[PDB]
């Protein structure tokens, strides 16, 4: 019943943030509590993610002088992990000691309020066609909608996200994707047909865009603060579409061609141990790209441009021997722990997509750079969208009779 | 307390619409009612908006196969304006009649159904930095904010339309401008200031974007059909921010600088004589270009693109002297009509803004081409945004307390 | 399947081949032609 | 050294007169041009 009009987001609309950061770092300056660089005793060391990035936060002015961006995790030594954590700090170009001023040098070790100590870790760093059945099958020629599937809006293409359900209201059934479907602002784009729009070839209908978001602020994501610059974002992309009275539902599936059944949402946690996400194997599927395997290296990548605001990203991921772990038109596919023994692969991420979102990095100098990819957590953008998903064929029967 | 999502509008997700089209259209075409050429009463002749629209939808098929578009209004006779109703087409060339074979030539007269009838007229036409004091104030130079300030956002800039409240909700006080200041699908832009951002030079904050709307269903705008196929869009542009509660409300002003003061809004009726509109001579004050003066030729008009898709403008108006009525940067700027005897003036628009805003078309064969520019009517976009304007100080001041 | 077949056919070019699931009736090919005298011949489709 | 008008004549020449002569315009699938002389 309402009007033609668009609404806006309301939660960044609070100056008690504002002035709750600001007292946070006055009453943290306060407290100096100042200490020799003498012994530092074992049993203060840094163990899970929040130590690791309150210590970044308290120390986040010296570090961002000669810099290109900061994360956390483990120590790299000669190409290889260790199991020491750290603070990785990103340049770009690594010098010997003796060309540089002691201004210029970075210590070895960091220190934070209560007492807690971590290492310094440096990096290079830089911030700059499949043939096969299963891409055919993905592309038109199967006779089922699922994970993988392409879906197209007037202008672009994109990946079916994932099988979602609401949670408030009627509890309707529709599909997550990335919303650069639905670009609104300077042409209509808010039907989605598959495999192609009306004005280029054969397709059927499927719904129209009803959620999106872009961009949150990190008091509400993180629950912490994470920095001193007043105007600072968070990307989480996303968008919900809900299937139409007149769509067949007898054609979906709810299973992930090329890997089997999986399981329920893994969410991330702040406080568990380290070890628990670093150096894990991964795997996706993806449109223009197949199957692909890698591993994870890194967390909450932090960025600064020119215009003085800062930016947060949540998962890094590198591919493994030497090969690309995604390509351009992958945006949206799902990023799924590999099972180990026994239990069924969980899902942990959606790949983010953009234009800054690849690089390469140095390890070692046999070989030439390598190539990274972004990755958003799933667990707080459900949480955000409220929805749920659905993993079984007999729940999904079960919620489009209720409904 | 909601989440950062956008919402999307609700209004253009019923099938009975096009139902409706569709029964519409086939019992017109049951009731095809013939008629012989014979002699017409001057009793059914067309006197208003609505028989000139229903007559134009009725013979939507001969008249868009060789065009460019349509609209409706008085007879354009060796430059001078006519006092006899008509419908007029737009053509790239112009040709003798010994040129054409009988297909391509235009009847003089068209009938609809009831007997009601109406002329042809034919036109030609195309669809493709002042220096004085009052510039200098409207641009920073001043002590007071209104009507024909700058406005700015990180990229683009823009002038203030009107100075407005909300009829719902704790009736909180803003100002109503055009959305191009306001992109963010692809970067922030959700702060404004007046009269440079903060990244660019001095000046202070004024608000946050709250509404916004571009694109319109024909039904709920007109209230009746006006075409076939079956995508049709009208183009509302409009955007109302709020002021905020630091921002000192003392420095605002609600009297148009160069004009005077002004009445209250003036309602567009389908159903009154048509020279209560046609031919009339308005005027506005743009940021760009000063104090102007014109005249209004057309209404309703119609255009078709190459993916199927139909839209519609509301008023067409010609500057006066072979002078432009406008500049680019003007956009957001009040069309008034000018006071004859007594009363004072009265706003009836807003001028839209966009690309294809503007072209040329051709009255006397002595001089040039003129351009004509375009414009959105106020009424109906007040009614779908929910607020009201405010033309004294007083009633400022009491709105002040009273929310 | 990429090999050549004895039989007479009219070749017809299209941009993407789909499945018959995702096509109307009015979109749908026949699989065999007529023409007059009685004369009658296949369809097949290529991608081009 | 080796390297737009308006008016009634100009409108009859163009395709708003009622015969053909000296000074008036042809065209092809691409360019326009000149009669020359009748012959
Ligand atoms: N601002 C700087 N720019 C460039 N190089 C720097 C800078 N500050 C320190 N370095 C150099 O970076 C190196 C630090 O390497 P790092 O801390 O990664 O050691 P490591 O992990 O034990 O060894 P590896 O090189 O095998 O990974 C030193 O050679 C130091 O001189
Ligand atoms: N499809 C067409 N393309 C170009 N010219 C056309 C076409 N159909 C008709 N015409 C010509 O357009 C003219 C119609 O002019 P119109 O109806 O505007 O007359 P008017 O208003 O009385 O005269 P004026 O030319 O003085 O405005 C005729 O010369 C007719 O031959
Ligand atoms: N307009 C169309 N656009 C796209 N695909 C179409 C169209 N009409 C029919 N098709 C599909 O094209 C296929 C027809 O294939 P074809 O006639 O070449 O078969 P075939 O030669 O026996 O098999 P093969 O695929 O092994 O060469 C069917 O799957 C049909 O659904
Ligand atoms: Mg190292
Ligand atoms: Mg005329």
């Amino acid at each position: 019943n309402s009007a033609a009009y668009f609404l806006w987001p309301t939660s960044n609309l609070q100056h008690c943030a504002a002035e709750g950061r600001a007292n946070y770092f006055g009453n943290l300056q306060k407290g100096l509590l100042p200490r020799h660089p003498g012994r530092l005793p074992k049993g203060q060391q840094a163990n899970s993610l929040l130590d690791l990035m309150t210590i970044r936060a308290f120390h986040s002015k010296i570090l961002r002088r000669f810099s290109l961006g900061t994360a956390v995790g483990f120590r790299i030594r000669k190409g290889d992990l260790t199991d020491i954590p750290a603070i990785l700090v990103f340049v770009a170009r690594k010098v010997h000691k003796k060309w540089l001023n002691p201004a210029q040098c970075l210590p070895a070790i960091l220190e934070g309020p209560g007492g807690v100590w971590c290492d310094v870790d440096v990096v290079e760093f830089s911030y700059y066609q499949m043939f096969s059945e299963l891409v055919d099958k993905l592309c038109g020629s199967d006779e089922c909608i699922g994970s993988g599937s392409q879906v197209a809006s007037h202008e672009t293409f994109g990946t079916l996200g994932a099988i979602v359900k609401r949670r408030t209201g009627n509890k309707q059934v529709g599909f997550l994707t990335n919303h650069h479907v639905a670009v609104d602002l300077d042409y209509p784009n808010q039907k989605m047909f598959h495999p192609l729009p009306p004005n280029l070839g054969p397709g059927v209908y499927l719904g129209a865009v009803e959620r999106a978001t872009s961009f949150i602020t990190d008091d509400v994501w993180y629950g912490i603060y994470a920095g001193t610059n007043p105007e600072t974002f968070v990307r989480a992309d996303g968008a919900f579409i809900p299937f139409a009275d007149d769509f067949d539902i007898s054609t979906v599936t709810t299973v992930v061609r090329g890997v089997g059944d999986i399981g329920d949402v893994k969410v991330i946690d702040l406080q568990c141990p380290l070890n628990s996400l670093i150096g894990r194997q991964v795997c996706k599927v993806g449109r223009s790209s197949g199957h692909t395997t890698g591993t994870v290296m890194a967390y909450a990548l932090e960025y600064n441009d020119e215009k003085g605001i800062c930016f947060f990203t949540d998962i890094l991921v590198v591919g493994e021997n030497r090969q690309t772990f995604d390509l351009e038109g992958d945006s949206g596919s799902l990023i799924i722990l590999t099972s180990q023994d026994g239990e069924k692969p969980r899902p942990i991420g959606i790949i983010w997509g953009g234009t800054a979102n690849r690089g390469r990095l140095k390890l070692t100098s046999d070989h030439g750079p390598e190539n990274w990819t972004s990755g958003v957590d799933l667990g707080r953008l459900l949480d955000r969208l409220e929805l749920d998903i659905i993993i079984t064929n007999e729940s999904l029967q079960d919620a489009v009779q209720q409904q």
